[PDB]
């Protein structure tokens, strides 16, 4: 796969059509914080729950991955391993 971390800062990445938009319950500070395809870790979610929203012309955002006000856990974000 190919791949462009964001490290230093946060993903921001905008869903494209069709795309997940990843919560975790445990992680999340709130409902409306989300991580792209990219960024979600599955790892760090194990004994999670997780749920996916589909990206549409009205369900959009941007990846909150590396915006620490967001998570209540350090987040190991995907690209960034190998
Ligand atoms: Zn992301
Ligand atoms: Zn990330
Ligand atoms: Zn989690």
């Amino acid at each position: 796969g190919s791949v462009h971390k964001h490290t230093g800062r946060n993903c921001g990445r905008k869903f494209k059509i069709g795309e997940p938009l990843y919560r975790c319950h445990e992680c999340g500070c709130d409902d409306t914080c989300v991580l792209c395809i990219h960024c979600f870790n599955p790892k760090d979610h194990v004994n999670h729950h997780v749920c996916t929203d589909i990206c549409t012309e009205f369900t959009s955002g941007i990846c909150d991955c590396g915006d620490e006000e967001a998570w209540n856990s350090p987040l190991h974000c995907k690209a960034e391993e190998q």
